[PDB]
């Protein structure tokens, strides 16, 4: 058969094996997650999408998973990010002081993976999966992230940080998961300030990108939720990583 059902890439190779392994590595590495049954976790992950229509997935579908994956993370040490995945995780790799969603059990299990099934059959689809835009938004992957991302932002408190790509077309994009889901599920009762770190890309220094109009847009949004907004440029990304790595070379 010479045609695929969907426009999007199909399931990542060795998906069940890969999720289980990531679960084993995470629960052995993090002592508080040691109470977790990894096969039980996999079972709830499968049962969310297997034998289900990949355009008909719901938040409830993932509720079993969400319960088994319940995790407390330091609420004041949260780093959100939008369109700058690599630097944000390089950062939390060295600090370890701060946590992206990908640093939680659920985020870790799913980071960079694609998955879907078929209706009326229990097979995983290693051929193609629904593209969010060309096929349908309610697909196993898109619904997973939207659900875990909402809870993450719900869990945050005090000062929440967000990395942004200073060279992105729009530095802040209302339509990203950060912009459409996370900004709107921070709890004004618990969050004092959202602080944006705008990462410059070009050669060394530049503008004050915290004056960028999309950033002003983010600011107006967050201020009207009764949360303070602050912003800092990071004019030189690798001095930042020099300093984050070796926090007390006195060039820092
Ligand atoms: N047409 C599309 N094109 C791109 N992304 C799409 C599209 N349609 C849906 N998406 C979703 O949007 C994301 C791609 O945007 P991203 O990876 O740049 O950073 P986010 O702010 O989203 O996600 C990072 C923040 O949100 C959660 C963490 F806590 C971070 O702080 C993908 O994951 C997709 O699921």
């Amino acid at each position: 058969r010479w045609r695929q059902t969907w426009s999007g890439p199909g399931t990542t190779k060795r998906f069940p094996e890969t999720v289980l392994a990531r679960c084993v590595k995470y629960t052995e590495i993090h002592p508080e997650m040691r109470h977790v049954d990894c096969q039980s976790v996999w079972d709830a992950f499968k049962g969310a999408f297997i034998s289900k229509h990949p355009c008909d997935i719901t938040e409830e579908d993932y509720q079993p998973l969400m319960k088994l994956g319940t995790q407390t993370v330091p609420c004041n040490k949260i780093l959100l990010w939008s369109r700058i995945k690599d630097l944000a995780h390089q950062f939390t790799q060295v600090q370890r002081d701060m946590f992206t969603l990908e640093d939680t059990l659920l985020g870790y299990l799913a980071d960079d993976l694609t998955w879907c099934g078929e209706f009326d059959t229990s097979k995983i689809n290693y051929q193609s999966c629904p593209d969010w835009r060309k096929d349908c938004s309610n697909n196993p992957v898109s619904v997973f992230w939207k659900t875990v991302s909402r809870r993450f932002a719900e869990a945050a408190c005090d000062v929440v940080h967000v990395m942004l790509d200073g060279s992105r077309s729009k530095i802040f994009d209302k339509d990203s998961t950060f912009g459409s889901v996370e900004v709107h599920n921070l709890q004004p009762e618990k969050v004092q300030t959202l602080e944006a770190w705008v990462i410059h890309g070009g050669r060394e220094d530049s503008r004050d990108l915290c004056q960028d109009p999309t950033i002003k847009e983010l600011e107006s949004i967050i201020s009207k939720r009764n949360i303070q907004f602050s912003c800092k440029n990071i004019y030189r990304p690798d001095k930042f990583l020099q300093c984050v790595k070796n926090p007390e070379d006195s060039s820092c």
